């Protein structure tokens, strides 16, 4: 089997690779399978409150980007697979009928990357907001999806310090738009990857190693290992405790800009190049600071010594958004954004008759589902309303006033649904109010003439009305304007 | 090879399937294989204009359909191969690391009758605007991208005979918001499942027969076959020409309800199958229409015998939006829309223990494409502006300045971009603000004191001004409003 297989796949585009292809390609498939392939996704129940909160939280942070002149982007959806970038990170894979593979988006970062090395563009601003897909463990299910919401940032100018101020001012924007968000008090890291780079050269850590201590470093930090495994994979390495030793003194060290100057001055008396990244990597953040001062952000600006976020694709400086929620009484912190300057991407990406500068470029990534969830999850809720007014008919020879109405309402820019059965009874009525979230409804019937009856359902006082049916829209717009 | 392949396969959770399916998802790709994936899509040329006029399109679709009550819900992604569904149809098929068959959406209408169907959804309105895909000709490429806009309405009631009549407005509506869509004079046609199957079962084709004649006459409406390639294909179905003869002469007919009354009330002289099917399938058009004229579209209605579209799709009143437009001096019929009822559709995916009366549905889909394309085609272009103000700071000491200057303007609700150079010349400036189209740029400078000079390039007028720092923003809100 194996050396016929290899055979097979020794030529992909000959005869016996592309019969076996089809063969592989043509079985059937069980009902079972295809019934419970998606068995966690649709689970049978739905809520229309959860798809309301998500649009009206995507819309807001939609509205809030397109105030700085942004534009929306896409990019393809499917890329060749590239085991150099995601050895580690586990992505879904799939492969296709003419025998390649590929990859499902695992971040939007890459595919901005390639589309601005292949397309020449120097200056632009775009927002996105798309699906990632992560493969789950089981077999025989469905991938899982989350949302994700990008804003990058791509200029052609020597000066590249005011826009990481502007995106951590957008991200804080978004903060004090939402009340349920402002009430985390949220903190605001920030790291460079040259003043990393020196350390661990301080450190003793060997130049050919660097990328190994980066992944170990980062999956130390992202899965919450214990102690002794820490040790025991620093030693499976043959790395001397001295230089752990001498690394972990200094990540466990946080605070503001000042107050960390000790410990970073005693790393201007190395070699050459210890001092020439230092002093790069402290001019960045002194200025980058002193620019947010110059803003007047609110929230605490803390420099973390210890902060390691895909750094074998960041050149420069990258912070995240990280508040203490206490969930279950521990202080678990929850990541809110993140980023960094990355123009290191680009050269890989380039064709053969690229000419030109490496522009910079400045991205973040928000996730919506936590600030859907802790919207959702505050105490004073926030109602949305479908529509303003329902319209509902009294009777069969009603439907067309109704139905004439509702028409009228529209052509004035009111949003109102017109309800479909005439023989409804009013605890019917009142039941699909309270279920769809309806506050005012009016009741047309011929026994009142020309008028109609608006009813009200606010809270525990039940006020109804006779308005006259030429001013109903009048009517409406001035509660509207009044409210 | 063939024998070992089908031993493999006999056993999908064996260790030789797993071997297999390890060895061949572990491939080499060289590099050039992995650059020319997507040549055809990156074409290395870029347009704001075009991306700037898609997000205005999709915005205020989004905006029209949101006053009728609906919301925004998204399906997932893959769903298992259905060969019975797509046997003609072409679609991209891929397989994941495990060997099961899935298939990227073809379109949003099965998704989300499947959706409905395992979440037992009694009533609901939904809005989506997503991606979908067809595989190319051409080995070892990018499979093609089209955008698709949705609208869909499920309602329990029995007397479901209005809700066509609301799709059809709401796409009247779309047509009007757009004054490149008002001078295209669109047309809207009509027909009905039940009397097309009453007409080919008058014409003698047997019951048994059906789908075929169903595909035949899709293909040969959509791919325009010659008519001796049409008249042979029919002989190689067994198919005698005598039901060809009498078939040719009944979908040729197309005109007013009133009108081709004569056509129609001559199919009720037969068996209790035939004038069973015609009463019900002249019910619900004389109905339609009629709630049509009562809703004042001007559009006219007409009703298509020949209208064949996804039969298989849809059981009961099928449309679509047809418009004669002039292409190299040949009238193409350009389809903008199209949708039905499709009820049958739910039963397929319920499960085994699903008890419950199946709701009425009907969709329509949105080509947004073809609304961008003859927008942007108009002789009076619409300017699209990507921010009202743009801020431009002069010397290095002005640099500050600017930047609060713009964060007051953001605070106040004005849309403004700040430039990130300060050595910038002249007709550096004049010829950014022309590619970018900017028509207000405000100079700062502290050789000026507290006043900014505002510049306009207003058509061949050029104006300058000295505004008080003070009301600069009280002029941008008085030049907003006064146009």
């Amino acid at each position: 089997l194996h050396e016929v297989l290899h055979h097979t796949l020794t030529n992909v585009d000959g005869k016996a690779y592309r019969t076996m292809m089809a063969q592989i390609f043509s079985q059937r498939i069980s009902p079972a399978i295809d019934y419970t392939y998606d068995s966690d996704i649709l689970k049978g129940n739905f809520s229309i409150r959860t798809a309301k909160m998500q649009q009206h939280v995507c819309e807001t942070i939609i509205r809030i980007f397109k105030r700085h002149g942004a534009v929306q982007l896409c990019t393809p959806l499917l890329l060749p697979r590239n085991r150099q970038i995601y050895e580690h990170n586990e992505a879904a894979l799939f492969m296709d009928h003419s025998g390649m593979l590929v990859m499902l988006p695992f971040d939007l970062r890459i595919p901005f990357a390639r589309y601005v090395a292949r397309n020449n563009i120097l200056n632009l601003k775009r927002y996105c907001i798309e699906r990632v897909f992560r493969p789950r463990k089981l077999d025989r299910f469905h991938p899982k999806e989350l949302l994700e919401c990008a804003f990058d940032i791509v200029t052609s100018t020597t000066n590249s310090f005011l826009p990481t101020a502007e995106i951590i001012y957008t991200i804080y924007e978004i903060i004090q738009e939402f009340p349920a968000l402002q009430e985390r008090n949220y903190s605001i890291y920030l790291n460079h990857t040259m003043l990393l780079k020196a350390i661990l050269l301080h450190c003793g850590i060997p130049e050919d190693k660097l990328s190994q201590v980066y992944i170990i470093l980062y999956d130390a930090v992202t899965e919450k290992l214990t102690r002794r495994e820490v040790e025991a994979k620093f030693c499976n390495l043959s790395l001397s405790s001295n230089s752990l030793c001498r690394l972990y003194k200094f990540i466990e060290q946080k605070g503001d800009l000042q107050d960390l100057m000790p410990t970073i001055n005693s790393l201007i008396k190395q070699k050459t190049g210890i001092a020439q990244l230092v002093k790069y990597g402290l001019k960045d953040l002194e200025e980058v600071v002193g620019l947010l001062k110059k803003l007047g952000i609110k929230l605490q600006v803390l420099i973390n010594l210890g902060l390691v976020y895909k750094v074998q694709q960041h050149n420069g400086i990258i912070f995240q958004f990280v508040a203490f929620i206490k969930r279950r009484q521990r202080a678990v912190p929850e990541i809110l954004a993140a980023g960094g300057r990355y123009d290191l991407l680009i050269p890989q990406f380039r064709g053969p008759q690229a000419l030109g500068p490496v522009p910079t470029a400045i991205g973040v990534s928000i996730a919506i589902d936590k600030i859907s969830a802790a919207v959702l999850n505050m105490e004073e809720s926030v109602t949305i309303s479908s529509c303003d007014l329902l319209v509902v008919s009294v009777g069969q020879m009603s439907m067309s006033r109704a139905i004439n109405l509702t028409q009228k309402l529209w052509t004035a820019g009111i949003t109102a649904e017109i309800m479909y059965d005439w023989s409804q009874s009013q605890e019917e009525l009142q039941e699909y109010c309270r279920h769809h979230e309806i506050t005012y409804v009016a009741l047309v019937s011929d026994k009142e003439g020309s008028h109609v009856k608006v009813k009200s359902f606010e809270k525990e006082r039940q006020t109804e009305k006779r308005v006259l049916e030429t001013e109903l829209v009048d009517h409406v717009l001035q509660k509207l304007r009044t409210k």
